[PDB]
């Protein structure tokens, strides 16, 4: 059988805290009066919600309503006592009310308004220097949730909310988060395709927060690199040969290797042979002002196969490549 792992930091954090803080299936939801906020346009659906801006009528105030689409209570529980445990840590998106609605007839959760550039426009327009800066903010974001015991486990650019003009970010849907308990088995179907991690790939469930950092890392890659998604698969299994014809095979078999992990067989015909890359191959003369030796150093120390490897959230906030970003 599979080897165990634990996450070498936070390992303990939900163990010592009461048993209300992650024990969210009893959680009893304080509602919010529903006529207090009128729908004002649809932003977007997803698989599990619709989200609309909305106007706060007892102040006259922007805010954004996300209505769910029928799911099982756990999953809304789960999501409402994570944004509630993690409301006003930096640069999390703040809840601030729950309301039911009387057409969906599901909870509808009313988030404090991000005035967002969208990420296919915003990404051609950052500087080298708003890149480090808006990475530093993401990882103030990720030590946070990490420190309070929770993974975010759904990374990537259309959850990070920018208001380019202010400076101002926000880490948004918690619907795949989930409380960290060392030992526990996770679900591997989360996350988007490319910024799945290498552990869900090959359907190793004993993860962590270690995850949130490859995703975190695909996307510093697609930055700055200019090339977005970086790792560009057609499906799950194609997802693992684009990441191993880049950091190889060798390292690849190295990891299912230490945790005695089999790939899956369909792999024999389709992931070949391939040598580790260095990260220079990905520079050209129209994304190399976006590059430096200390980005290519802090992606390498991210996109790690064993996700005992990767850097901390912490470890990434102390790495050179956060240097030149001003600290308030
Ligand atoms: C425009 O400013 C905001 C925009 C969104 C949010 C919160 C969302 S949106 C979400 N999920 C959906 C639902 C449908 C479509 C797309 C997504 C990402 N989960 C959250 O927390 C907060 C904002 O201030």
């Amino acid at each position: 059988g599979p080897v165990p792992s634990r996450a070498r930091v936070y390992t303990d954090v939900n163990t010592h805290r009461p048993r209300e803080y992650w024990d969210y299936e009893s959680h009893v939801v304080e509602w919010g009066n529903q006529d207090d906020y009128q729908l004002v346009r649809k932003l977007g659906r997803g698989k599990y919600s619709e989200v609309f801006e909305a106007i706060n009528i007892t102040n006259n105030e922007k805010v954004v309503v996300k209505i769910l689409k029928p799911v099982k209570k756990k999953k809304i529980k789960r999501e409402i006592k994570i944004l509630e445990n993690l409301r006003g840590g930096p640069n999390i998106i703040t809840l601030a009310d729950i309301v039911k609605d009387p057409v969906s007839r599901t909870p509808a959760l009313v988030f404090e308004h991000v005035n967002n550039t969208d990420f296919k426009q915003l990404y051609q327009t950052l500087t080298d220097y708003d890149i480090r800066f808006y990475m530093y903010e993401i990882l103030k974001a990720l030590d946070y949730c990490h420190s309070m015991g929770i993974m975010h486990r759904d990374v990537k650019p259309h959850n990070v909310m920018i208001d380019h003009e202010h400076r101002k970010l926000r880490l948004i849907d918690w619907g795949l988060a989930e409380f960290y308990h060392p030992g526990q088995e996770y679900n591997v179907r989360v996350a988007s395709r490319y910024f799945k991690g290498p552990e869900l790939l090959v359907d190793y469930q004993m993860y962590d927060y270690s995850l949130d950092m490859w995703s975190l890392g695909c996307m510093l890659a697609s930055m700055i690199f200019r090339k977005e998604p970086f790792f560009h698969g057609h499906d799950n299994y194609d997802q693992l040969v684009r990441i191993a014809k880049v950091l190889g095979t060798e390292d690849l078999y190295d990891y299912i290797d230490k945790y005695n992990i089999e790939l899956d067989p369909r792999f024999n015909d389709i992931l070949g042979r391939h040598s580790r890359k260095r990260w220079e191959r990905f520079v050209h003369s129209e994304n190399q002002h976006l590059v430096s030796p200390e980005a290519l150093d802090f992606l390498d120390k991210l996109l790690r196969y064993d996700h005992q490897s990767r850097l901390t959230a912490r470890e990434a906030m102390e790495h050179p490549y956060f240097y030149t970003v001003v600290k308030d």
